[PDB]
Parts: structure tokens; sequence; C-alpha cells
């Protein structure tokens, strides 16, 4: 059961489809190239080389390797980040980024023969995310070896809500200090009012289809669903469920479940002193501390309901590593592995600029134009025939917003307020030309991209000997040291990973990783924005010992009468001062860690999700695709970064034919019809 | 009619209660001194110099005044900011500081004679804070004169969404550019679902009572309603509206309400071309924008649906200038009109230090001890009778949230991760003393604080010659340039607001005030954190240039041939080079703006005003009472605050009073009895 290599992890979720693409697996539309092209030689850009635009590389050069002689395809890949891994063709970041998958070398002089690693973005990865693993196949192999991931309960763990202490590893009750814990009553509460039973009656609160959503995982999940099935959830159930629920959130489902049980009496009065509101307000924070199997979920509690509820279906808490010392690996392999796969007839360019502007304009072949800045702040412009937006929302509002909703005989686009320099183009139309009649059409592509929620994230890290764990003062649980920390303290969620440069000397002390408010909270004290320390050299010991300052707590343990300053305490000031180390993505330029949809947001995540069904309109001549996390159903994996990749080579084939969708393979052109168009074209 | 005396508006809003507390005006409670002290010579603290902790001192001071001839109240106020007006006796900050009632002084060298102030906190104060202004009329007096805030609306707006423009004064078509404007139709659905009609059929959605919002609102503002009708209100209609829609977040609201017009075909398809849930969709998002009359509430649309009823009965947005050069004056004022109303029987003394722990200690009369830190870092330890902590609830989480829930017999307490020295105290509980024998109850009321959701704001502003206004290309209706913008820009809102140095020949130009996301997208750009320039010389101009460069866009008006950039950009260019400014609440010690409630919420905040009821348990004895506009219903506003220290204070004297609720005036009594107890048992 537990998947020990990316080919048991890939085969895992080869079937899976998601609830809004729920007539396709997306790892089987991905088995074989998307589609066809005419002849001809393409000059497409992708702006940003990170995992969207790096998987839309990879699939374009699929498809150019499918071109006859004479033909091709020419991509220039923009991308602004000094550090990126194309570009390089004590803490150490340069070279090591893809976007928001960025590692953090810790090395004391030589970076060959470092200490520790740590994963600043991302970092685990669920099992079922096919096309995750379909890539990590492509990248690295199905023989890879992964790991389960040392999230809160797959290690030991110690849980702190208020007065509650627990200390527990996995869900089975003789594996918790207390198995009449309160922690695990409201778990089990929650999990059957939220999740339900895949067999049997039905007792979760928020049907899909008038069943358990246990139920309907295992339909989306199956290699042979019932005739009809996915059929009805994407048109139908699914579609209803979002009806009844996107204007719920998740924190308010919560209590309206706790509400029900505490009624019933499965919930008690907190103790003897707590009023009804009290105790039901308890439970719900308590709940809202631990979580679902990757820490507190209190600071996503206004998700929409729709949104939890897409986790839930994925089983997202089961994740694993990758095969890797650092996970920028996969990105930098799957960028090489695209040009082996063009056979000669893909060429990639790298420029490292910074892209101001994206227009369609003039009357040449190659009308989509892109307007960028070098390292110089020199201006240049450049046509294509396609492009691939593969930025987040709040990057791509500059590039796309500035330009109006309808024709204009010339603009001078660029970044004039900073005094930069800009080109004159001449008929021009918007990049997101969704309509050539209708400002608002045009509008609310562009509008629904900049009102997207970036979810707010920070990393803390430290280097810690790993043998610090063997110290009497941290505690051991069912045999091992505890290795993960979910408490109220401001911390949220603490890891000691183990160095993946090897047991290891040294572990990756993930002090804190916040989201959302719980990253707000300690803002003020990070110092330098987004990273400190912004030099290798340096340390964010200052930072740090806030943090540590955060952990200078009294906490009453059932196992002593008195209360000592927590154990927690001791282990982060056991951290090495060298290395110290937060980030901030709310102040990086993606302006925060990825897109989670609040109530009502459905609608703006889906028109971005289906956009690329404007290749259906043949007469509108849109060269323009958007390809990452925020334009996608799984906003914070890269298994939503990927399908926003895949969407929009499947749109741009669609559209290099003219609106026929024939030139899609069979298993691929689901990706395109099976979706509601953004653009109403006939029947059939 | 138009206010224009502090007098008028305060007799406005008199009796106006807020349906947590229908049973009390607040300004018919602070009419005389709340109450009646035992003889004694009192030895009081207050942590915090802003408006919380000012109006508790003022109130301190009218109580010290009844004293008997050898009694007495000593307070110690600690504020650890060091731009203070406490501490107290080109960009200027220090001094100008009262918290979050904050102002900056552009000057040339000379801060007597300065060009403009930038009001960087409050700066609107709504007609019907009724005790708002009757603290205003002691710090000014009833005569002073008082201006209409140039609100969007109030003075000629321009409102950019997407590709609608429209420009505006009010709400009365006449006064429209586009009297058929969707916009203006929006408004009046989006105002009939949520606030419905004061006379004749109730038209709302979310009614309270069976009948409109706005039936409700002239209820909660008579001098004679019902008693029956408050008391009914106040336990019974208002919580089954809380019940109800508690969980309801305004974006749901919104779009239920939309989607019914809609159906009803009150609103037409978008363009006559959208579908229907594009058009739903437009519709919400052009309102998210608009917003109630202080801009887009988009940002705020995670806020629960009882959080904006609190604002649509309080009619939030009619609101007006204080009579100051600087809003900090009536902060400022108050405090010395504290000292001088306690005749002689009030001792004040002002500490530049940081409080760091609070808790009960010891077996002395003064139980009450308070650790802080001074601007070199030396540690103090002081006792005393009672203990106002006056500071918002991330500020207040350190100082409660540390020493555990229970009974301890020794605690070394302090800032020992940031290596600062620590303080023994015995036989330690809690500060926030809820339970002599629960855990749990210390633990709620800590865990719910630490949870209360800051709202995020920054203010961008710049230094404007006012004639900027007359540039043949700012638009202009009746005489009188646009002087307000709404846009989705991602500026947000942005006033030229005159100088109030003085027809002044400088303007602030508040090029952008944002809240929650709209903050969040723009903070990568700030530069420096809180405050760009750091220094009283410098100028974020880099900071400016990124927001001058995001109104670089190219806007389409009606009947024009072709857009043309915004001629914002040429306004927000026409600034000053010298004396660009941001400050970001997020990342001040604050972690943000205010306090707005998300959905479930309710039960956290309300927790906390209802906090100082604990009083009542005689023999529980804690000394400790909040008061931050975090612990009201009216996070965001003075009245907030204001609420808090009267609640607080209210508290204290029957704490003093071991009990006894008939030490409260007539008047003041229901600020302790028209609120569910916060301890159950005990009874009280
Ligand atoms: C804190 C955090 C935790 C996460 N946790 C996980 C996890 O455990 N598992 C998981 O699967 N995923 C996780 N993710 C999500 C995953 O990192 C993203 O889904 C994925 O990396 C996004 O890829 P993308 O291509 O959409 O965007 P990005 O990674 O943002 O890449 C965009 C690229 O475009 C470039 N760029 C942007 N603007 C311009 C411009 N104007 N001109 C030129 N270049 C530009 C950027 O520099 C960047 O390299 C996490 C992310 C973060 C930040
Ligand atoms: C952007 C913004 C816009 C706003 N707009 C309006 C508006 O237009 N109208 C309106 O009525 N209100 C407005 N408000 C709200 C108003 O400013 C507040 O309600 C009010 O000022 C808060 O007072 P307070 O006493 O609760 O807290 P604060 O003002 O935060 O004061 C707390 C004080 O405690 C001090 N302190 C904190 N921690 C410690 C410590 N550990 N030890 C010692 N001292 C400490 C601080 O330095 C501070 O001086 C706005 C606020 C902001 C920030
Ligand atoms: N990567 C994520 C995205 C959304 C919510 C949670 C996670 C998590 O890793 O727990
Ligand atoms: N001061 C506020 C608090 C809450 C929401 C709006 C405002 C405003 O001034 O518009």
């Amino acid at each position: 059961k537990i998947a020990t290599t990316v080919g048991e992890a890939r085969l895992s979720g080869i079937n899976y489809r998601h609830p809004d693409s729920a007539l396709v697996s997306y790892p089987v539309a991905a088995a074989a190239p998307l589609g066809r092209l005419p002849a001809g030689n393409y000059r497409i850009a992708i702006v940003g080389g990170g995992a969207g635009g790096i998987a839309a590389l990879y699939e374009l050069g699929r498809l150019a390797a499918t071109l006859p002689a004479g033909s091709g395809i020419d991509v220039q890949i923009y991308e602004a980040d000094p550090d990126s891994f194309l570009h390089d063709r004590a803490i150490k970041v340069r070279g090591l980024k893809a976007g928001r998958v960025s590692a953090a070398l810790v090395h004391n002089g030589d970076p060959a023969s470092g200490d520790t690693i740590y994963e600043v973005g991302a970092m685990r990865f669920p099992e079922i995310a096919g096309l995750t693993w379909h890539y990590a196949s492509a990248a690295f192999g199905d023989a890879a070896p992964i790991k389960v991931f040392p999230n809160p309960g797959k290690v030991p763990t110690e849980f702190v809500f208020g007065n509650r202490v627990d200390r527990y590893v996995g869900s089975d009750p003789k594996d918790w200090e207390d198995p009449d814990s309160p922690t695990l009553k409201v778990l089990g509460v929650v999990a059957g009012g939220l999740v339900g039973n895949p067999q049997g009656e039905n007792v979760a609160m928020y049907p899909i289809a008038n069943v358990d959503p246990a139920k309907i995982a295992a339909i989306l999940n199956a290699a042979t669903p019932p005739a009809d099935a996915l059929e009805r959830i994407q048109t139908k159930y699914w579609p209803e469920f979002i009806a009844q629920y996107d204007g719920l959130t998740l924190g308010a489902a919560v209590r309206e479940i706790v509400t029900v049980a505490f009624e019933k009496g499965t919930l008690p009065p907190v103790d003897g002193v707590l009023d009804v509101d009290e105790s039901i307000s308890y439970y719900v924070e308590l709940f809202g501390r631990f979580g679902f199997g990757t820490g507190g979920f209190k600071p996503l509690y206004n998700i929409s309901l729709v949104e939890m509820m897409r986790l839930i279906l994925w089983d997202y808490s089961n994740e694993y590593t990758l095969p890797v010392t650092e996970n920028v690996e996969f990105i930098r392999n799957l960028f090489l592995k695209a040009q082996n796969v063009g056979a000669g007839k893909l060429v990639v360019q790298v420029r490292q600029e910074r892209v101001a502007n994206a227009c369609h304009s003039g009357t040449a072949s190659a009308r989509a134009q892109l307007l960028s800045y070098d390292s110089h702040n020199a201006v240049h412009s450049e046509a294509y025939d396609f492009v691939i937006l593969a930025v987040p929302h709040d990057q791509l509002t500059p590039i796309v917003s500035r330009s109006g909703f309808e024709h204009a005989a010339s603009q001078n686009l660029g970044d004039a307020g900073l005094g930069l320099e800009t080109h004159t183009y001449n008929q021009v139309y918007p990049p997101l030309l969704l309509s050539d009649s209708s400002p608002a059409a045009n509008a609310r592509i562009v509008t629904a991209i900049g009102q997207l929620h970036m979810a707010r994230s920070s990393k803390v890290f430290a280097t810690v000997k790993t043998a610090a764990l063997d110290q009497p003062w941290v505690p051991q649980w069912r045999g091992e040291p505890i290795k993960a920390v979910v408490s109220d303290s401001g911390l949220a969620a603490s890891y000691v990973v183990p160095s993946p440069i090897v047991a290891p000397e040294y572990s990756s002390l993930l002090a804190s990783y916040t989201w959302e408010d719980d990253s707000t909270r300690l803002r003020h004290d990070f110092g330098l924005y987004p990273q400190n320390p912004a030099t290798e050299t340096g340390t964010a010991d200052g930072m740090y010992r806030t943090m540590v300052n955060r952990a200078y707590r009294y906490v009453k343990y059932a196992g002593a009468s008195n209360a000592q300053p927590w154990w927690f305490y001791q282990l982060l000031a056991e951290a090495r001062t060298a290395d110290r180390f937060v980030f901030d993505w709310t102040t990086n330029k993606t302006a925060g860690g990825f897109k989670l949809d609040m109530t009502g947001d459905h609608h703006q995540s889906n028109l971005c999700f289906r956009y690329h069904t404007h290749a259906l309109a043949a007469s509108l001549d849109n060269r323009f695709f958007i390809a990452s996390d925020s334009y996608s159903h799984l906003g914070g994996w890269l298994e939503g970064a990927f399908m926003s990749a895949l969407n929009a080579v499947a749109g741009l084939i669609v559209r290099a034919n003219r609106g026929d969708v024939s030139a899609l393979s069979t298993e691929a052109r689901p990706l395109v019809i099976g979706l509601r168009p953004v653009v109403k074209v006939p029947a059939a």
C-alpha cells in the first residue's frame, strides 16, 4: 500500500479525474503527443520557466518531433528570476529556483559538499497527483525511489492548541497518548461529516450526487467507472454541489458539522464550565489547529467548501518526496528532456528578461507581441505566432490588463510609470481576446485573473544536528523522537526534516511554515523581504530569535506537575547560529504562495481554467494561452500548474488548426471539449 | 441634513445602540462618571496609549474626581511606540501618533510651517458614531466645525472596473454622467437586497425580525423604542440572524442577491451577450469594486454578512472630519482632559516600555503583574491593583498566552528567546483569568484573542499642488474636479485631499488606500517596511513609480474613438518627487490595520466584547480588563476602541466593588448586565 517508487505513485493516480474536468484523466491525455500541427515554422514564446512553462515546453517538444522535414518550433522562454536554473547553464539560492519550486543549499564554503537543503516552495506530492508523477517518470524513471513525506501524524507528532496537548502517530487511538483525546473525537466528527464512508450508509453532511464524497472519490479514481457517471458528475452533480456550497466557507462547514454533533451528544461540553456556544467554538478552533493531515487548516478556513472538497476527493494529504536532493532538479530535468524529445525540431532560447506587456498587433502572420526589459532595463519587442503566458495571476495582471478591452488604433506600451522606454504598437487588440465585439467579455477574463486570491505563505528555516533529536529533553513516542509539531504558538507547523544530502548529520529545521493570517502575524519580525538573509553569507539570527521566543511558553503536560518552558523552545534554540533563514512568498513578486479560492471565486478561477477553449472560435484570432496553477482547480500543487500547461498546449493545437478539434489526439480532445466553452460556437 | 459641528454629529447618534449591545446607548452610559469606587489609593496600569487606553484614562480621571479626600488613583501608562504623542510632552512622524491614529507632517525644514498632513490610520468618522462624537465634544466642544469626508460619491468621482467607467456624485442618476449606468443599477439591486426599505414592503433578502434591516436601524436609533424591542433584538432576533448568517460571507450574499435579480430580469445580460453565470459574475465583481460609499468592498468579501450588517445598520459610510489639523490632536486633547478632570486625584506617569507579559502572582494586595522592557532592553516588573490591556489582539497575544492556563507554582517570564532577562513570579495565575478551576475557560479567551482576523491595509501618499486638479485633462463636474478615484488598477481607492494646514496650496494625494488582498498584491513594491521612507528626509520614489505605472493603462471613454493613457496616470505623476510615502500596517507591530470578522469569528470577537463581565464573579478576583477595537464589534473604528474602553472601566468598577453592579451608575449598569456573562459559574 505505500508507494516506494515514481512508477508505483504514477500508476496509483493514472486514472484520477478532478471534478471540474471529470471526463478526462490528464495522465491518459498526456500519454501520447497531444495532437498534430500543420507543417510550418512556428515561433512561440513561453513567459515563465516554472512548472507550467516547462511542462508546456515539454509538450511542445513532443509535438515538434512529429513535424515533417523543414518544419519546426522555435521557443523563446522569458525568465526574469536571476536565480532560475535556466540562467545557471552560507545559503545559496542561485540556480536553485524554478519559480515556486525553490531550494536553498546550506553549505560551509563548498556548495558541492553541503549540509542540508531548505525546500522554500513545493515540497510534498500527493500519491494520486497523476500528472505530477507522469512527469516525474519522464524526468527520473519509474524505478526512482520515493519516501513518505514526514507530515504530522506520519511521524511522531506533538499538537498544541490552548490547554490541549496531544502526542500521536497515525489515526489508530492505540497510538495516541490519550485515546480519549477530544482532538481525536473532533477529528472523527469532521471526517464523518465532510468525507463520509466509501461503502454502506451515507453519513456525510454535504453530499455529491446524493452520496458521500468518499463514494464519488472512488468513481473519479476508477479505471472503468460506471457508464455515464463521469458525464453526470461533470455536467450535473458537481455543478450542483458548486451551486449549493460555493457560498459556504470551510470554517462555516466545520462549525455546522460540530454543532450537529454537539447537539446529538457526540461531542461533550468541554468541561463543566464552558457554555454551549463556547464549547462548539472550542471544538471548531481545536479542529482548525489540528487539520487534515498537513497541519492546521484554521488559516485556510475562508476557502470555499468546494475548494476543500477538491482536496478531499483527491486524498491530498497522502504525500511523498521526489527522488532528488533538491526539487528544482525535477523541473531542470523536464527542461532537458523537452529538448531531447523535440528530436532536433524544437529549438529553445532563454531570455533573462521581464515581460511587461502582451498584445495582438499589426497585420503580419506573427501578431502576438511581447514587450520586455532586460537586466540593463533596455526594451525589447518581439512577435510570435503563439504565446503561452506561464506566470501566476498577480504577475500576469500587468501584462494583460493595461491595453484596454477593444481595438485601439495605437498604443505606447511598456512600463512608462517606471520611466522605462515604451513601444508603439498599431491596430492593437488585448492579448486575452475572448471577443472581437464585446469589451465586457474581454474584461471578464482580465478582471477574473486580477481578483484571484493568492494565499500568503512564509517559511522559517534553520540547520540543526539530527542528533539533537536524541537528547533526553526531546520527547519520544512509539520508539522515535517527535519530528513534527503543530501548534498555536504562532509557528503553526514545524518539521525536523533529515537532510537529503546523505542517517544525515544535519536536518532542516522548518521552524515555521505558515499560511494566510498565520503568516501575516509573523511578517513584522522578518527583517528583510522577501528573504532574510538577502546575502549568501548572512544569517537571519534576529528574526529567528523572535520565533524561538514565540516558543517560550509554559506548557502543562499530563506527565509532570510543574510546567516548564516548552521543550520545543530548547530544540529551536539548538539550531546553529549560521544559516537561519526566512522566505516570505508574500513579498516575493508572486504576491504570495499560490491560489486558494474564497467563496464565489469558482466563477473566476473556472473561467481561467476553461480559457483555452477560445480556440474553438475560428473567427477569433487569439494567439495567447495561460499556464499556471493560478489557472487551475489545484492552486498550490504542481498538479495544477501541469494541468494548466496541458490545457494551454491543447488549445494552442486547436488554434493552430483554425478551430479543428480533430487535430487533438482521441485522448486529448476532452481537454477542450469536456469543458463549457468560453466562446459560443455551433454544436458538433 | 448635513452636520456642521461636533455637537450636531454628537446629537445625531446619541441614542444609537449596536445590535450586540442593543440594551445600551454608549454615549448615554458615558454622560456621567461610570460609577463609584471604594475609598483607597489605587495603583492602576494602562498598557497602550491609543484611543482605547486614553479613553480608559479619561474615564478613570472622571472616577478619580469623585473619590473622597485622602483617596486617589495613580496610573502608569505603558507606551512602546517611540513616535507616540505621549513621549513628545521632509516627513515628520515623531509625536504625531496615538497608535493607529497616525499623522505624517510634510514640511520643508520647519515643521511649524508645513505643506500637508497624511492621515496614515484613522481618517473618516461616521455621523452616528455617538461615542466618538461624545469624546470629540469633550476634546473640542460642541461648537467645533466639521466637514463631510470627501468619499467616493461625496465629491466628483471616477469609477473604473474592467471596461466600465463611471463619473458621478451621489446616487441620483441626474448626477451620473451615464444616468442609465449599469453600475448605478447594480448598486440599487444590492442596496435593496441588503438594506431594504425603512417604510412599506420588505424587500431585503436577509431579514432581521422578519423585516428589512432599514426598519431595525430606525428602532436602534430611536430615543424611546420599545424597551421590549431592544431586549428582543438583543436576546432573540440578532442572535438568530447570527445563527443563520454567521457562516455566509458578504461576497456570497452579494452573489445571491444578484442572482435573484438577474433571474427576475431586473439586471440584463451584460453586453447583451455574456451567459447567465458570466453576467451574474460580472455584476458581483462590478459591485465589489464600487462599494457602499467608501470604495470597493471586494477585498472585504470574506467578512461575514453579520459583520457587514453591523455597518449597514450604522449607516457607516455617512462620514465627517474632525476639527483638527491632525487627528492625533483628538487623542492628545483627551489625554490632557483626563488629567484636568481628575481634579488632582489622578496622577499619571508615562513609561516608554514594551510590556512582554502579564500575570496574577503572589499574595500581596497588588497582584496584577506587568513585565516590560525599556528602549535599551532593561527589564522592569511592577504590580498593580488593576490593569487595562489597551492593545489590539496580535500585540495582546504574547502578553497573555505564554503563562499557561492554570495555577503554576513559579514561572520565569519574559522574552527569553530574544536573550532578554526574565523575572521569576510565584503563585502564578494567567492574566485573563476566567476560572479558578477550568484551564479550558482560560484557554478559550486566549485562543479566541489570538485567532481574531486583523485586516491588512496600506496607504501610499504623495504631495501634489492642489492646482494640478485644474489641468485640462482632469475631468470636472459643475466646475469641480474629480477628487476620488475607485479603480481595479491595483490602487483600489485614491483621494486628493486638500491640506488641512490652511484654498490650500497643497493636497495629500492618497494615491492608494488598500485592504486585504488589494494590499497584499502591492506589498512586494513597498521597498522598506513598515514605512518608506524610514527617515525624515528620504522619499519612496521607486515605490511610488510602481503605483504610477499601475495607473498607466489605456482607458476607453464613451464616445471616444480610441482608448488613451488614463488621465489619472498624469495626475499621479504630478506629485512632487520629495515626500513620496507608504505605510504598511501589515508590517507594523499591529500585524495589520484593524479587526474584521470572518465567517465564524462572531464567537471569538463576542467573547472578547463580553470579557469585562468577569467582574460579576466576585471570588474570581481577576484584575485585568481589555480595551481595543479588537475586543469590539466595530473593528476599524474609534467607536470600537471607545466602546471597549467603556466596557473595561465599567468592569473595573464592578471588580473594585467585589461584584456589586450597583456601584455603576444607572445608565452604565447595562454595559455589564445587558450582555451574556462570560463566567456561567459562579453566577452574578
Ligand atoms: C510555500 C509554497 C508551498 C507549496 N507547496 C507545494 C507542495 O508541497 N506540493 C506541490 O505540488 N506544490 C506545492 N506548491 C505549489 C507549486 O510550487 C506551484 O504549483 C508551481 O511551482 C507553480 O508553477 P507555475 O509555473 O504556475 O508558476 P511559478 O512557479 O510562479 O513560475 C512562474 C515563472 O515565471 C517567471 N516570471 C513571472 N513573471 C515574469 C515576467 N513578467 N517575465 C518573465 N518571467 C516571469 C517567474 O520568475 C517564475 O520562474 C507550493 C508553493 C509554495 C510557494
Ligand atoms: C488604515 C487604518 C484606517 C482606519 N480608518 C478609520 C477611520 O477612518 N475611522 C475610524 O473611526 N477608525 C479608523 N481606524 C481605526 C482606528 O484607528 C482604531 O480603531 C483605533 O485607533 C484603535 O485604538 P486602540 O486603542 O484599539 O489600538 P491602537 O491604536 O493600536 O493603540 C494601541 C497602543 O498600544 C501600544 N502598544 C502596543 N503593544 C504594546 C506593548 N506590548 N507595550 C506597550 N505599548 C504597546 C501601541 O504602540 C499603541 O500606541 C483605522 C485604522 C487604520 C490602521
Ligand atoms: N500545498 C498545499 C496546497 C493547499 C493546501 C495545503 C497544502 C499543503 O502542502 O498542505
Ligand atoms: N474604517 C473602515 C473600517 C471597516 C470597513 C471600512 C472602513 C472605511 O473607512 O471605509
